[PDB]
């Protein structure tokens, strides 16, 4: 096992690395900006950090910084939760270079992964189902373009390749807005990721977004943790997500599952990772993968009972996976409720003074946060507080677990949108389930 390591993030992720840390018997070494000496998960490591100031870009991204920590403490390896440095290839490759285990997969697979155009077709390449498209960069040649359009179908959408989330893309629905829409999302990448390579999809109007959990260990095993449904969003954001997927038969998962453990195998892949797919009248296809471990993950721990970030360690430290795939079974489900720091008019961050703090217990009941009474919300970082999952033997006790935990859930002092997820919960399209990436935005704008 890793002796020691640096959990280079903040906030509930850092806390729940640092709880697998210890029932591994792992050293922590939490380093944090100067706003976030009260952590929770700083006041319970073993050793703590001060990285810099407040502003990410001199803390949570310093990679230096973060790197002095590993070395000054003697740290064997570096996790760096979601967000931030997780998706760095560059930070990956550097830390590897100085000497620790990054806990991750390979940098280099993690740049391929970032490159949206050439993980498409490694996956499709992999016998993984993908969105019909141009299969490679869009160049300046117009007829080609219109030709690529044609060929597709329309309508269609342009993607950036060095985009991903939702971020930098655009709908056309003909010929007359082709040229402008590659032009304008090519100079939104450029200004965003001094990257304007393009890409070409099928338009899907309704799809739902369906993701694949996967493992993978250094001895060559690669498994499928079932799904997560992950449609209900504002702006691009996630605020409900559910394992397994509503209207997904066990022969739909043993088909795709199956297909993303295979592509593991084919690129190597190694730790944790998400297959992210559209799915739309029955069909999966493939949009992207996210190497971290994510925001969600803690609904598909629920229903498989399998501890996905002591799974990252003991892979890091050259253990293999502590199950096999015909070992890992749904049973039954569960949801998840972002908790915000955030105005419920603007949806704008509402960061602030806990005056007062009370969590929801009980029966399948799972909280997911460092906040505490008196504990300050600072302006710097995400408005995500906490997460609040729970679990049922089918979907509708899931969600009326959901519902108590909710009015129990008590944060005084700043905004949040604990009315809003009490608001879906008793949405009868939610209730009903397999409601489409869309939805959420359509409901508040009715
Ligand atoms: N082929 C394809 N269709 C839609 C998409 C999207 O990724 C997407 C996601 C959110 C919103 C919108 Br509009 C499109 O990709
Ligand atoms: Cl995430």
């Amino acid at each position: 096992m890793l002796d020691k390591i640096v959990i280079a993030n903040r906030g509930e992720i850092a806390l729940r690395i640092l709880r697998a840390c210890k029932e591994l018997g792992i050293k922590t070494v939490a380093v944090h900006s100067s706003a976030d000496r009260d952590l929770k998960h700083v006041l319970l490591a073993d050793e703590t950090v001060c990285i810099g100031p407040a502003p990410s870009v001199k803390s949570y991204l310093n990679i230096p910084a973060i790197i002095s920590a590993a070395e000054i403490t003697g740290a064997v390896a570096i996790h760096p939760g979601y967000g931030f440095l997780s998706e760095n290839a560059n930070f990956a490759e550097q830390v590897e270079r100085s000497g620790f285990i990054f806990i991750g997969p390979k940098a280099e697979t993690i740049r391929l992964m970032g490159d949206k155009v050439s993980a498409i077709a490694a996956m499709k390449k992999a016998g993984v189902p993908c969105v019909p498209g141009s299969d490679g960069p869009l160049g300046d040649d117009m007829d080609k373009n219109r030709a690529i359009a044609k060929r597709i179908g329309y309508p269609v959408i342009i993607k950036a390749s060095g985009g991903g989330g939702g971020r930098g893309m655009r709908v056309v629905r003909g010929d007359a807005e082709l040229a402008q829409s590659i032009s304008m999302t090519r100079a939104e990448a450029k200004a965003a990721f001094s990257n304007d390579m393009v890409y070409m999809e099928k338009y899907l109007e309704n799809p739902r977004h369906v993701e694949i959990q996967v493992l993978a260990d250094g001895q060559g095993n690669a498994i499928y943790l079932a799904e997560r449904d992950c449609s209900m969003q504002r702006r691009h954001q996630k605020v409900v997500e559910e394992a397994p997927a509503p209207g997904i038969t066990p022969e739909l998962r043993r088909y795709i599952g199956e297909r993303c453990a295979k592509a593991c195998v084919d690129i190597g892949y190694r730790g944790a990772g998400t297959f992210e797919f559209l799915f739309e009248n029955g069909e999966f296809y493939f949009i992207e993968m996210n190497t971290r471990i994510q925001v969600e993950h803690p609904v598909t721990e629920m229903i498989t009972g399998v501890d996905l970030i002591k799974e990252q360690l003991r892979i890091a430290a050259g253990q293999p996976l502590s199950i096999k795939q015909e070992e890992v079974h749904v049973r039954g489900h569960a949801v998840e409720c972002r908790i915000n720091a955030e105005d419920p008019n603007t949806f704008l961050p509402s960061p602030g003074k806990i005056t007062r703090f009370h969590a929801p217990g009980g029966f399948g009941v799972r909280w997911e946060s460092h906040i505490y009474a008196g504990y300050t919300v600072p302006p710097y970082y995400d408005s995500m507080i906490g997460k609040l999952i729970c679990y049922g033997e089918n979907r509708d006790v899931a969600i009326a677990r959901m519902k108590n935990a909710l009015q129990e859930l008590i944060i005084d002092g700043i905004k949040t949108n604990v009315d809003l997820q009490i608001r879906i919960m008793n949405d009868e399209n939610f209730q009903h389930g397999g409601t489409n990436i869309h939805y959420l935005e359509k409901k508040l704008g009715l």
